[PDB]
């Protein structure tokens, strides 16, 4: 492909409409001028990265992504900069974010949910084998390909094991500033499964302090419609003791996953 070749500049691209907004910058549709290749560009600001102390994290993300190749991980082809801005050259996800899909549908059926969980678990299995922990799994970081396949994105917070918004997706060991490993992604997977079926994550609250309290205690309940198989998978992922959480192999072979995934 044309985005694997070169020292990229902004003048190499036609810029299109905004695809999304982020805390650290906007994402735009783009077209590479020579090849006419359609892609996305995320535009970040130097001052903003400097002040937050995250420039090395961005370098690490680009480096991590230079190695990862999986159909359920969104490609990051490389980056360039000008005087004031840094630009990430990204694979375009034509069907948008899972975050937006959930807003539109309110909740997902068991089939769509199990299918997304399967694809996520495959992507994460691959990351963990290449010892990469994602650490930032949530619906805004999950995008959809031409055929509706899930693609994980944003390795800006990723680390090699062991080692911005709400607390909703973070496990007890992370919110308490403790040592943590690959099992953090397993907790976030449980949170996602719940959110997909219910329409909101299990520790959601009006305050950071209440979300913190409920995560620490693993204090949550299921609405009446959540089936016993889904309850089982979620309860075996949302364990305070990280070592007790299901492995990804065990998720992919879970009876509820097997029955409902396409
Ligand atoms: O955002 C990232 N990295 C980061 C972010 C903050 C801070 C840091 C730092 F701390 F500095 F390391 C690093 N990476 C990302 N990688 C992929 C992204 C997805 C961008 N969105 C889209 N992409 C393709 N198609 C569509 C369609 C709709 S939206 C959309 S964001």
């Amino acid at each position: 492909g044309p985005l694997g070749s070169r020292q990229w500049t902004l003048e190499d691209f036609d810029i299109g409409r905004p695809l999304g907004k982020g805390k650290f910058g906007n994402v735009y549709l783009a077209r590479e001028r020579q090849s006419k290749f359609i892609l996305a560009l995320k535009v970040l600001f130097k001052t903003q990265l400097e002040k937050a102390g995250v420039e090395h994290q961005l370098r690490r993300e680009v480096e991590i992504q230079s190695h990862l190749r999986h159909p359920n991980i969104l490609r990051l082809y490389g980056y360039f900069h000008d005087a004031t801005r840094v630009y990430l050259i990204l694979e375009y996800a034509p069907l948008g974010t899972v975050y937006r899909e959930l807003q539109k549908l309110s909740r997902f059926d068991e089939q769509r949910t199990a299918t997304y969980i399967t694809e996520l678990a495959n992507a994460l299995s691959y990351c963990h084998s290449k010892r990469v922990i994602h650490r930032d799994i949530k619906p805004e970081n999950l995008l959809l390909g031409s055929n509706g396949e899930l693609k994980i994105a944003d390795f800006g917070w990723s680390v090699h094991a062991p080692s911005c918004g709400t607390l909703d997706y973070l496990p007890p060991e992370m919110i308490e500033g403790r040592m943590h490993d690959e099992k953090v992604d397993l907790w976030s997977l449980g949170v996602l499964c719940y959110e997909f079926l219910v329409g909101m994550p299990p520790f959601e609250a009006h305050t950071y302090q209440e979300t913190y309290r409920r995560i620490s205690r693993v204090e949550f309940t299921f609405p009446d419609f959540v089936t016993e198989g889904a309850r089982d998978l979620i309860s075996r992922l949302l364990k305070h003791n990280a070592s007790q959480r299901l492995t990804l192999a065990e998720v992919l072979e879970h009876p509820w996953i097997k029955a409902n995934s396409s």
